[PDB]
């Protein structure tokens, strides 16, 4: 069962396997090749709006379906990517089978609305303003070495934000929940749309692999600070919602979903697999 249309892996740290030395789909792409799929990654630009990734997006795919004679890609974003992805769908529906979201910021991160107003000098606690800070820069000095100036990921949370991803989703409402954390259509305009979450939660015996990856300690504290108790450290559950839910309850944060830190994640769970049975999926549907 291999797709009928390519697999386009979508994120939107642009510069991560060359800064850090591998890929942000840790294992993704290769476990999707064995298994007979075409499989392409796009890595846009972290400091640009969401509208300049979706054009950077379809630039992207235009040219590679040139290539593929293949009319059609079946998207999988994480995070910021489902909104680039969004875009190529909203515009360009005819190119575009499938859109799956995987812990998408669909109605925007609580986290980065808590860095904005940290930013901007509002006032927060200072317990709330370190835990914050630190988290951040225990991530970037993960990934890239250094810690950053809290200055530094400004530009890339600013459309992440819940103001920002709303004035996106009112020029590209295509799939969003009807109501408060609802599932979206699965086809608009043609284009089939899916959705994966998870949430941090505290069950029995692990979380094995994730005790040695700094990015999951940022996360559970960083779970503490939103108003939506069932989150992913980054995203809240329902903000991720996105046409037809597939499953949202995997016990995993932000990171682990794409199998990150270096394949560390809760419970020796096997993320790669969440992927490759995904295609299977799509494979049978036509896709
Ligand atoms: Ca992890
Ligand atoms: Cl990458």
């Amino acid at each position: 069962m291999s797709t009928k249309y390519p697999i386009v892996l979508v994120h939107g740290l642009a510069g991560f396997s060359e800064i850090v030395g591998f890929p942000y789909f840790y294992g993704i792409a290769d476990a999707l090749t064995q298994d007979g799929h075409q499989v392409f990654t796009a890595s846009l630009s972290a400091f640009n709006s969401n509208e300049v990734r979706g054009k950077q997006l379809w630039q992207f795919v235009q040219t590679i379906l040139q290539e593929t004679q293949t009319k059609k890609v079946n998207f999988i974003g994480h995070s910021q990517g489902p909104l680039a992805c969004r875009y190529v769908a909203a515009n360009y529906p005819d190119s575009v089978a499938s859109v799956t979201s995987i812990n998408g910021v669909n109605h925007g991160s609580e986290i980065a609305d808590l860095y904005r107003r940290i930013i901007r000098k509002d006032s927060i606690p200072e317990y709330i303003v370190e835990k914050v800070l630190n988290a951040f820069g225990t991530i970037i000095s993960t990934f890239s070495g250094h810690r950053g100036d809290p200055q530094d990921a400004i530009a890339a949370l600013e459309s992440l934000t819940t103001e920002q991803v709303t004035e996106f989703n009112n020029k590209y409402p295509q799939a969003l929940p009807k109501t408060p954390c609802g599932e979206g259509d699965e086809i608009v305009n043609g284009v089939h749309y899916y959705c994966f979450g998870s949430y941090i939660q505290e069950l029995i015996a692990g979380e094995n692999g994730n005790l040695l990856d700094p990015t999951h300690a940022a996360m559970r504290v960083l779970n503490t600070l939103f108003t939506e108790k069932q989150n992913d450290g980054l995203v809240g559950r329902c903000s991720m919602r996105l046409g037809k839910l597939i499953k949202d309850d995997y016990a995993q944060d932000h990171f682990d979903m794409v199998n990150q830190v270096a394949g560390l994640v809760s419970y020796n769970e096997n993320i790669v697999a969440i992927y490759t049975l995904h295609a299977k999926y799509l494979a049978s549907k036509q896709l």
